[PDB]
C-alpha cells in the first residue's frame, strides 16, 4: 500500500480523471427523413462517391434556404471525397445566425473498415480542436451497421478528449442525423461506457513509470474496484512466496517496488454459467534487465507501455462493472512488477522455479513477460475457470508480422479463438489468428532445467513465446493476445487503450 | 540461349540428373494378411503403442518364418520401446538356416502419427539406409495411415534418401507390407512423380549462381518443356522492351546475363474449364544491388536460393506434364534475372515504368523481387486466366512471423485462398493465411511516381510487399505464397523444394 | 550529347516544364486605401494582433460591399484568433447577390515576421487553394512587410502552390486546377509592383532547380544534365561550352576524372557565361557540386543513416547554379560577367571505379591520397576551383551538398558558409538576408590542417582523426584556391525538405541576390 520514494518529490499515486468533459455532452439521434436543421455550431456531412477522388454531393434535405444554397451540387462539386479530406465554412443561416457547415470525405468504397472510420473521425476532431463550438451535428450519408456506428462515437469521444494530467472548452451537444435513427439510439450510452474504459486504460499506460509503479498501479486497481463494488485482493511478496511464484518473483527482484498481484472479481447476481479469467501483463517499466534494451530500435523510452495488457484488463473491469452482465463470473488478474538493473536483479542463465514446479532456464532477462504470465496462468487455472484469456505487449517481432494495426491471437482451443475473432469483429478492434507451431517446441528443451525460457535458433519469437505459455495451462481453454505492435499509436504519440472493447465484447457476447 | 562466360572455365549449363537411383528402385506393395516373408536385405517394422508413455514393442504381423517369429516374441521384444524415432537391429538365422536382418522404428504413443512425426520416422529409416550396403528394404506398417500419409511417407523417403553429388569431384528393391494393400498401390507412382518434381526444384535451387544464371535456367526450362510435351517460349530483352516490362528490365540492368522470361503451357485435350497462371520469383542471385546485403544477418551467401519460386513452378510443370490432368490450361511463368552491382545497375531513387503504365519510385534496390513480379503479374493477367498464384522467397520478415515450417499465403479472393489452404492439407506442405492490411497502403504513396516500391514507415514487410503486388492485378482472383522462411532447410544444409507438391495438388484438385 | 542506355526503356532526357501554370496567373497590385472589391473567388486577409498573443481577429481594411462588411464586423470575428498559421473560410452573398468566399490567415502577435514565420503563413494559404476549385485569389495585407519580404511571400506562394507531376502516369491529380488571377491589396502599392515580376523570375529559377534535383538519377545523369544546361543557355542567349573527357584529360583534371571512372556516363563539365553589355566591373565564378548520383563508390553508403536513397540530390549545388543562370539571364544585370560552372559526374561501383588508397593528381599538380571514395565531392570541386581561378575572376563562390555533418551543426534550416575572405563572407551573409535563404558563418580552423598531411601524397583527401568534417572539407578546398577571394556554402542539411518530401531549390535566390547586389 505505501508507495516507496527515493526523494520526497517522487509521486505516490497515479492521477486519474473519472468525470471527463465527454461525460457532459448531451447526444441526440434524429432520423434524416424530415430534413436536417442547421441552427448553430458546426454541421458535418459524411459523404462518399462510389468514383475515386470524385465530387462531393449532399443528398439530405436541409431545412434552411441559405445553407441549402451553399450545399447545392454546383457549389459542392469544387470539393472531393478523398478519404479524410475536409472543408468547413462559416456563414449566416436564415436567422442571420453564424453557423459552420462542411464535410469529411469518406472515399469511394461503400463499406468502411475500422481503419477508414478512424481516419474520418480524426479529420472531424481536427475541426473540433480548431473551433470554439457549443454543438456538433454529424449527418450520415454513408451506411454504417450498429457496431460501426457505436465505434464511430467511441473513437470520436476518445480522440476528442485531451489528457492534460501532466501539464502545469468542449462542445456541450452532439446531434446525429442517420436513416432509421431509432435502431441506433441504444448504441449511444454503450459507446460512452466503452469510451471511458478505453480512456481509463490509456491514462494508466501514458502515466510514466515514476507515477505508475507496481504499488501505485495496484492501489489504483483497488480504488476502481471500490467504485464499482467488485471484490478485490492484492497479493504481496510474502503471500507470493507462499504460493511459490518463483518465475514472477525473479523478474521483480531488481526493483525498488515490491511485486503486487492484482485479483479483482465481478460476479453476476443470478446463476453463474461461465467463469472467465482475464490476465494482463503488468510490467510498469521494462529496462530489459541485464539484457538491457540498448540495441538500435529497442525503444527503451516507450517501456512505460509494458503494463498495457494489465490496463486493458482494468478498462474491461470498468465496462463490465458498469454494464453488469448476467450469468458470469470474471476474474481480472495481473502479476504486476518492474524489470530493472541492480545488484539484486536476476541474471541471464539463472534457473528459476514456477508455481507449478517447472524449472526454467533464463536465457534473456528481457523475456520477462512470459515468466510473469507463467505464474499468473497457473494461478488462473487453479481458480477452476472455463476460459483463460491473456493480453500482453509480449514480442517486438509482432511489428514484423502484423505490424501496428492488427494484434495476434494464439490459443489451444479453436472454439475460444473463434469467439475472440468474433469479438474482434463486433468491437472493431482487429485481431488475426496465428499458429502455435508444435515443430518449434523442441527448441525449448533445456540441457539443465525442465524448459528454456527462449529459443536460441527459432526467429519466430511470438510463436515460441506462445509455446512457452501453453506449458503453464494444463487442461483449460486458453487464448493469448499479443498487442506489442498495436498498443502504442506512434503517429499520434499516445496509447490506443487497445483491447478494452475487444475483451468487453467477449465477456458480453 | 548461349551462356556468356568471363573465363573459359565458367560453366555454360546447369547439371541436371533426371534418372536418379530412386527411379531404379523396384517397389512392391503386399497385403499384410498373408504374412511377412523375411530372407533378403533389411526388414523394418514400424511399431507404435498408443496411450502407453513409452510402451513396449509388440509385433502384431504374421511372420512366415518359424525362427524369426520365435525371435519377435513379446517376451524378447518387451525390453525395447516405441519412443518416436528410436530404432533397433537384430541378427538371426531363418527357417532356411540363412542369416537375415530385421529391426524396427518406434512410431510413438499417438495412434494417428502427424506429418512432422512421419518425417522423424522416415529420417530414422534413412539413417539405417545410409549406414549399410543393402540390396532390398522391406517396410511393415504396423501403424495406420491413410492414402495421403502413405504417399507422404514414400515422397519423404525418396527425397531424403536421394543424395545430390553433381558438384563432388542404393537399394534395388523396396517391399511394403500394409493392410488393404490394393488401396495404396495407386500412391506409389504418384509419390515417385512428386518426389521427382521436388528433387528437380531442389537441384535448380542448390545449383550455385555461376551454374544457374538467367540464361542456363531458362535453357533448363526449355529442355524440361521439350521432355514433357509443353508449349514454350523464352522472351528475351528485345521482346521485353517491346512489351515495356520496365520494372523487370531495371532489376537485371546490372547483370552480365540478359533477362529471360520463361513461359511454359500445359493444355488438356478436352474442354478447358479453368485457366491458371503460376508465377515464380526467378532471381538467380540477389546481391541486394546498390542496397548491398552487407548487414549482419542478411545472409548474402544463401542468395543463390532467390529463384526458389521459379524452381517450384518448374517442378510443378514436371508433375502436371507427367500426370496430365484434364479440363485445365496452366501457364508456368517466371521473370528470370540477376540483381547485381555494376556501373549499369538501377539505383535507389530511380523512377521506372511497369508494363501496365504505373511509374514506380525505387526506394531500396534489394526489394527487387516485387518489381520483377509486378511485370510478370501484368503479363499473367493479359493471358485472360481465372487464377493467378505467385510463389516467391520475397521477404526475410517471414522468419519472424511464421519461421522455417509454414509458408505465408496472402490474396484478394477468399475462395482461391481456401483452395490453396486445402491443397496445403493434401500436399502436406504447411501454409498459413496472412492478411493484406489495407491501412498500410497509404505508406506506398509516392510524392513523384504513381507508387512507392517500399514503405518507409511500416515494418510488416511481407504485408507491404503483398499490398504492392496487389496493385498489379486489376480484376482477377490472385494469391501470393511467401516462402522466404521455408525454402531452405538450415538444419540439413539443403533446399526443401517447397511448393512443388502444394501447387500440383492445387492444379489437380481444381 | 547522346545519352547512353542499357536498355531501350532508359530515358534520354530530363523532362522539364518551362511554361508552368504559375506563368499563366495574371497578378494585379492595388492600393489598400481604395478599399477591397469582393466579387468572386477567395479573398484572404493577412491579420495579426501586435502585443496580444492569440488575440482576436479584427479586420482593418475598408470593404466596398455592405454584405461582406456586415459579415466581417468585430462581434462576428471574435470567436477567431490570430495564432500563426491558423485560418478560417467564410461563405456569403455580396450586394450583387453573388456567392463569394472570404477568409483569413493568422500572422501572430510579433509585428516582425521571420522567414520561417512567413513560410507558415504561406503554407496555410496554400492549404486553402488545394482541394478547392477557384479562378481568382485575392490577398489583403493587414500586416507590415518590407519589399524583400513581400517578394518572398509571392516566390513562396508560387513555389509551394506549383505541383510537380512529371513522373505521374496513372496517378495524375484529376482535381488540380490553378487560379488564373491574383489580386493583392497593400499599403503604398506602387512601391511593391516592381517585386511581382522579380518574384515570378525567382520562383522559376527556384522551381527549375527543384525539377533537376527531384529528377531521379536514371533521368538526370551527367549527359542529360549537361544537355539541359545547353538548352537553358540557348533559350537565354548565354555563351556555353561543355567540356568532355578528352578536353578534361588535356586540362589534367585527374581528381574530377577519377570520381567518374566507375560510371557508364562520360564526365561532362558545364561552363555557361553571362556578360553585361558595356563596362564589366566584377567577374564572378559560381561553382556547383554536380554528382548526379552518389553511391559512396567502394566506401559504399551501407551504414544505417547513410540515406543512399536520397543521393539523386547530390547535384543540388549544380541545380542552384543553373537556376541562378536562369534568373541572371532573365534579369540582365549591368557591369558583371558571371561564369556558371559544374564538374558533373556520377560516383558508382564498378571494375572501373577509383579505390580507397589511390593517389590521383589534380589539375594544379597536387597529388591527393584518397582515404574514402565517398568524399568524392571535394575531389570534383578541387578541379572545378582550379579551373575557376584560371578564368581570372574576382570572387569564386561554390555551393555543394558536401557533408552530412551539417545536420549535426546547423540542421535543416540554415546552410553554413566558409571562406578565405571576410568581405566576401559578409556579402554572402547580406544576400542571405535579402533573399531570405538563411546562412550562418562557420570557421575554417587551421589547427586541423596538419591532419591532412599525407605520408606519400602532397595532401590527404580526408582527416583520419578530426570528426568536424564540414571544416575539414573546407580546409581541403582552400588548398585549391591560391590567391582569389573564395567562399563555400555547404547545403547538405538544407537542400532536401524532409517534411514535404521534395527539394527546396535552396541557393538560387541567395546566389542571384549576391550577383545583383554586386
Ligand atoms: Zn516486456
Ligand atoms: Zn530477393
Ligand atoms: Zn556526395
Amino acid at each position: 500500500s505505501e508507495v516507496p520514494q527515493v526523494v520526497s518529490l517522487d509521486p505516490t499515486s497515479i492521477p486519474i480523471e473519472y468525470n471527463t468533459p465527454i461525460h457532459d455532452i448531451k447526444v441526440q439521434v434524429y432520423d434524416i427523413k424530415g430534413g436536417c436543421n442547421v441552427e448553430e455550431g458546426l454541421t458535418i456531412f459524411l459523404v462518399n462517391n462510389p468514383k475515386e477522388n470524385g465530387p462531393v454531393k449532399i443528398s439530405s434535405k436541409v431545412n434552411d434556404k441559405q445553407v441549402s444554397e451553399f450545399l447545392k451540387d454546383e457549389n459542392m462539386e469544387k470539393f472531393n471525397v478523398k478519404l479524410g479530406t475536409s472543408k468547413h465554412f462559416y456563414m449566416f443561416n436564415d436567422n442571420k445566425n453564424s453557423v459552420a457547415v462542411g464535410y469529411v470525405g469518406c472515399g469511394s468504397v461503400a463499406d468502411l473498415s475500422e481503419a477508414d472510420m478512424k481516419r474520418v473521425v480524426l479529420s472531424l476532431v481536427t475541426m473540433l480542436h480548431d473551433n470554439k463550438l457549443s454543438k456538433l451535428t454529424v449527418v450520415f450519408e454513408i451506411n454504417v451497421d450498429k457496431n460501426l456506428f457505436r465505434f464511430f462515437l467511441e473513437t470520436l469521444f476518445y480522440e476528442y478528449m485531451t489528457d492534460e494530467r501532466f501539464k502545469s472548452e468542449y462542445i456541450k451537444h452532439l446531434g446525429v442525423y442517420i436513416n432509421n435513427a431509432d435502431t441506433y439510439k441504444e448504441e449511444v450510452e454503450k459507446a460512452r461506457v466503452y469510451y471511458f474504459g478505453t480512456y481509463y486504460a490509456s491514462q494508466l499506460i501514458a502515466a510514466p513509470s515514476n507515477y505508475c509503479n507496481p504499488v501505485s498501479l495496484s492501489n489504483a486497481a483497488v480504488e476502481l474496484a471500490q467504485k464499482l463494488n467488485l471484490e478485490y485482493k492484492i497479493l504481496g511478496v510474502k503471500e507470493l512466496e507462499e504460493l511459490k511464484m518463483g518465475a514472477y518473483l525473479s523478474v521483480g527482484k531488481g526493483s525498488m517496488y515490491p511485486n503486487k498481484f492484482i485479483h479483482l472479481t465481478y460476479k453476476s447476481k443470478g446463476d453463474v454459467k461461465k467463469k472467465i479469467a482475464l490476465v494482463g501483463k503488468g510490467i510498469t517499466f521494462d529496462s530489459g534487465g541485464y539484457n538491457l534494451k540498448a540495441a538500435p530500435g529497442s525503444m527503451i523510452d516507450l517501456m512505460k507501455f509494458d503494463m498495457s495488457g494489465c490496463a486493458a484488463v482494468l478498462g474491461c473491469a470498468y465496462c463490465v462493472g458498469t454494464l453488469k452482465p448476467e450469468n458470469v463470473e470474471i476474474h481480472f488478474l495481473s502479476a504486476v512488477c518492474e524489470n530493472m538493473v541492480s545488484k539484486n536483479s536476476y541474471r541471464p542463465g539463472d534457473i528459476i522455479t514456477a508455481s507449478n514446479g517447472k524449472t526454467i532456464e533464463v536465457g534473456n532477462t528481457d523475456a520477462e513477460g512470459r515468466l510473469t504470465l507463467a505464474d499468473a496462468l497457473v494461478y488462473a487455472e487453479k481458480l477452476g475457470v472455463d476460459y483463460i484469456v491473456d493480453i500482453a505487449t509480449l514480442t517486438g517481432a509482432m511489428l514484423y508480422s502484423l505490424g501496428t494495426s492488427y494484434a495476434g491471437v494464439f490459443g489451444n482451443n479453436e472454439e475460444l479463438i473463434n469467439k475472440i475473432l468474433q469479438s474482434s469483429k463486433t468491437s472493431n478492434e482487429p485481431v488475426w489468428w496465428l499458429p502455435i507451431i508444435n515443430e518449434y517446441r523442441a527448441t525449448l528443451n533445456s540441457k539443465y532445467a525442465d524448459i528454456n525460457q527462449i529459443s536460441s535458433s527459432v526467429k519466430a519469437s511470438s510463436i515460441v513465446a506462445s509455446l512457452f505459455l501453453k506449458e503453464f495451462v494444463q487442461n483449460t481453454a486458453w487464448a493469448h493476445i499479443d498487442i506489442a505492435g498495436v498498443s502504442w499509436n506512434f503517429k499520434a504519440r499516445k496509447p490506443k487503450g487497445f483491447g478494452v472493447r475487444l475483451l468487453t465484447e467477449f465477456v458480453l457476447n
